[PDB]
């Protein structure tokens, strides 16, 4: 019973969304760590110093790592910046970020005071 809390909370219901059918078509490359064993992304930890995704972002929040909401947030937009720095800006993965930032971006933008 926090100003801080119920922000979290809201946080907490942003990332659900981001989790949901509704937006998988474009969600579903920041669901998990990015795999870098995969065949093209050798070099991925060569350029991305602090790696960030969804499921790490759902484990921090019920961790209570996040001291507020703009905590939360700048590793919501840590991943969508590793993203924007690693990939080419034609790649279709930049496309599907841009997307799911927008989501976020509206409803971060719309958190109660
Ligand atoms: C988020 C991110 O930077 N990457 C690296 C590139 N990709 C690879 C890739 C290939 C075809 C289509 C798509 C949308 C993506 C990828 C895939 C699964 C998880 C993460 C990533």
């Amino acid at each position: 019973s926090s100003k801080v809390s119920e922000q979290l909370k809201c946080c907490s219901g942003i990332l659900k969304e981001m989790f949901a059918k509704k937006h998988a078509a474009y969600a579903w490359p920041f669901y998990k760590p990015v795999d870098v064993e995969a065949l093209g992304l050798h070099d991925y930890c060569d350029i991305i110093k602090h790696p960030m995704d969804m499921s790490t972002i759902k484990s921090k929040l019920e961790a209570r790592e996040y001291r507020d909401a703009q905590e939360f947030g700048a590793d919501v937009r840590l991943m969508f910046s590793n993203c924007y720095k690693y990939n080419p800006p034609d790649h279709e993965v930049v496309a599907m970020a841009r997307k799911l930032q927008d989501v976020f971006e509206m409803r971060f933008a719309k958190m109660p005071d």
